[PDB]
């Protein structure tokens, strides 16, 4: 009855408002605030602008299509709205793939990251992704490569009020497979590699710092200056290697200058035949170890949290769009065992994940503070 129509309309309008508000908040936070113009944040901007465009151009239109039960904007605008929908979905998934690739760098080769990857390069690659998505969406649709041979589709291609998405056995596969799965597979593999490599860079920081913790304890349990020499020299090598071992490393690099001097102060006292007060000189090493192990816990957790947050973004996008593409694949291999409403339901879950991205960004402290300061 009309009660269900009104309830659906109000909840879907709330969905529209949430999506638009979150996406414009993300765009404003990136554009205005001076601390939110990193190369990754440009890709976040691309994802948010794709989400905002999808919202404005699709969600009210799809709502009208499923509430009025018939399209009321013409065949051209129907073919344009479907093109926008496919374009925005492909742009979102490909932008997530590019985000994963970007996080493959700056975790593997930051030296090549902050050298040849700048804001201009980020803009170029973002426009390249958008052009590829626009091609693969508009062209097969605009030049009518998706037209279905089944007669009611031909009726709706000239009905001027029927906007049912009927596709042949080619656009279904050669669209779902490519647009979702290829960026999906690439992004999943690349981000799994990113997570494994992050678990490895942290491990490398540790093993190097693990021996510094160990050789610190043996200093107190020492009789003469012979072993404090062995402990301090290798510890100096560990400190130098740790100094040799990205953004926010400015604090990291500067601290090691203080660190290395401490061993030289202790080692020189050790290199005199006198150890009892060089024992006391190594006591300050605990203060340094406690002060920077704190800094590293903090930065690693901020990095682990940021990596998880991008991981939560990719995971929620996958979990909200995979059912739709799965039922698309299994729907066209056979003769329509899936009702349209279930198809619409899963497609609209994929629609409504668009507002999930700003919420997940709010998990990161920086984006949360930026959004709070905007509001
Ligand atoms: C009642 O009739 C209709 C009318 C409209 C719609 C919405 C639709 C336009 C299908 N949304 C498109 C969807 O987002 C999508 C995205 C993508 O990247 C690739 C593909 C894709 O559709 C299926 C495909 O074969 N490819 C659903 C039912």
């Amino acid at each position: 009855d009309e009660v269900w129509v009104v309830g659906m309309g109000i909840v879907m309008s709330l969905i529209v408002l949430a999506i638009v508000f979150g996406n414009v908040l993300v765009i404003t936070a990136i554009a205005k605030f001076e601390r939110l113009q990193t190369v990754t944040n440009y890709f976040i901007t691309s994802l948010a602008c794709a989400d905002l465009v999808m919202g404005l151009a699709v969600v009210p239109f799809g709502a009208a299509h499923i509430l009025m039960k018939m399209w009321t904007f013409g065949n051209f605008w129907c073919e344009f709205w479907t093109s926008i929908d496919v374009l925005c979905v492909t742009a979102s998934i490909e932008t997530l793939c590019v985000i994963a690739v970007d996080r493959y760098f700056a975790i593997t080769s930051p030296f090549k990251y902050q050298s040849l990857l700048t804001k201009n390069k980020a803009r170029v690659i973002i426009l390249m992704v958008w052009i590829v998505s626009g091609l693969t969406s508009f062209l097969p649709i605009q030049m009518h490569w998706y037209r279905a041979t089944h007669q009611e589709a031909i009726n709706c291609y000239a009905e001027e009020t029927c906007c049912d998405f009927f596709t042949n056995q080619a656009y279904a596969i050669a669209s779902s497979i490519v647009s979702f799965y290829v960026p999906l597979v690439i992004m999943v593999f690349v981000y799994s590699r990113v997570f494994q490599e992050a678990k490895r860079q942290l491990a490398d920081l540790e093993d190097n710092w693990e021996t510094l913790n160990d050789n610190l304890k043996v200093i107190e349990k020492a009789d003469n200056a012979a072993q404090v020499k062995d402990a301090l020299t290798k510890m100096r090598a560990a400190a130098l290697d740790a100094q040799k071992a990205s953004p926010e490393m400015k604090d990291f690099r500067h601290g090691f200058d203080i660190l290395v001097g401490q061993i030289d102060d202790a080692l020189k006292l050790a290199n005199e035949g006198k150890v009892k007060e060089a024992q006391a000189a190594a006591e300050q090493l605990k203060t340094t170890r406690n002060a920077y192990i704190q800094k590293y816990l903090k930065f690693c957790l901020k990095e682990h949290k940021a990596l998880k947050t991008l991981g939560i973004i990719m995971g929620t996008f996958t979990l909200c769009w995979l059912p739709f593409f799965i039922v698309n694949i299994v729907h066209v291999i056979q003769d329509n065992l899936i009702r349209k409403e279930v198809y619409i339901l899963l497609n609209w879950i994929g629609y409504v994940n668009s507002g999930f991205n700003p919420l997940i960004y709010s998990r990161s402290p920086d984006f949360r503070i930026a959004f709070q300061e905007l509001l």
